[PDB]
């Protein structure tokens, strides 16, 4: 499929600027794109301009960090108005503790025998307030402390390992409501990554829907084919719309393309058509 509704830019943890990531996606002749940076909309105006210039329909997007019980989950919004005040304030409240947490992650790694990780991570991060475990991982790989990204999260930056600092993100109710109140659809991102069996997934979906959630990622760069099959069925039982995204961050860690949705799925983009920013001004 030539649709991609999930990816990142230097606004949060992606390696490419909003212009660069859109331009890269554009090589695949995509029919629709949505930039979804973590807990931030700062790249949307640039991404929109870059998409329109290449003749590509575009949706405003975001990826919101949520703590649900002991789990961190990510809720994507699509078709949001980033200027809506409640959403803007909510996202800001989620970013607030990020820098503090990062200094602590660095100090944790230092206690475990790797000094200089906060500073190193910062070298990879254009916007200090968006500082992320992703930047720490790039540092650990680039500086040769760890051989690759996969090995980083095996030894570090996860619960019980040096560099991980527990943190409370948005509530599920807040994340979904901010998205919906901004005119968008809320989407459970990359559900196959969560440590949950079919019972917890069902519980998450029910809570998600109660809060106003309508969508779930079925095609995802983070999903196996078995994942796609399994989450297509979860979506169908609850009447959720299916989203697709690459979750692209960097080259060699692709944007503008996703796996075709299973036939059972109701594609979320069909429901977002009124929120699509069209390349032709007159069509908006
Ligand atoms: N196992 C993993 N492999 C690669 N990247 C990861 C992994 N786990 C987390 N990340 C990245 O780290 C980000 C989370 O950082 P933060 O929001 O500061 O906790 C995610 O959005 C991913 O980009
Ligand atoms: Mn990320
Ligand atoms: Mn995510
Ligand atoms: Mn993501």
């Amino acid at each position: 499929a030539n649709i991609d509704l999930h990816f990142h830019s230097r606004t949060s943890d992606g390696a490419l600027t909003p212009t660069e990531v859109i331009d890269r996606a554009a090589a695949r002749a995509p029919a629709l794109l949505a930039l979804t940076d973590h807990d931030c909309t700062g790249g949307l105006a640039e991404a929109a301009a870059a998409a329109a210039r290449r003749g590509i329909p575009f949706l405003n997007g975001v990826e919101v960090s949520v703590s649900w019980g002991r789990h961190t989950v990510h809720i994507v919004g699509l078709g949001i108005d980033p200027a809506e005040p409640a959403l803007a304030a909510g996202l800001k409240s989620i970013r607030e503790g990020r820098l503090e947490r990062a200094r602590q992650m660095g100090a944790s790694l230092e206690a475990a025998g790797i000094a200089g990780c906060f500073d190193g991570a910062m070298r990879w991060c254009d916007n200090p307030e968006m500082i992320s475990r992703t930047h720490f991982a790039r540092h650990l790989v680039d500086s040769g402390a760890v051989k690759d990204m996969r090995t980083v999260f095996r030894k570090y930056l996860t619960p019980g390992k040096p560099g991980y600092v527990s943190h409370q993100w948005a509530s599920l109710e807040d994340a979904v409501g901010w998205i919906v109140g901004a005119g968008g659809m809320a989407v459970i991102a990359h559900p196959g990554r969560y440590d949950m069996g079919r019972t917890l997934i069902e519980r998450l979906i029910l809570d998600f829907q109660a809060a106003g959630g309508q969508g779930i990622e079925v095609a995802s760069g983070s999903h196996s084919l078995d994942d796609m099959h399994k989450f297509a069925l979860h979506a169908d039982r609850h009447g959720l719309y299916a989203s697709s995204g690459s979750d692209f961050h960097a080259p060699g860690e692709d944007v503008g393309h996703t796996e075709d949705l299973p036939p059972i799925c109701r594609p979320i983009w069909r429901e977002l058509e009124a929120r699509i920013l069209r390349p032709a001004d007159a069509e908006n």
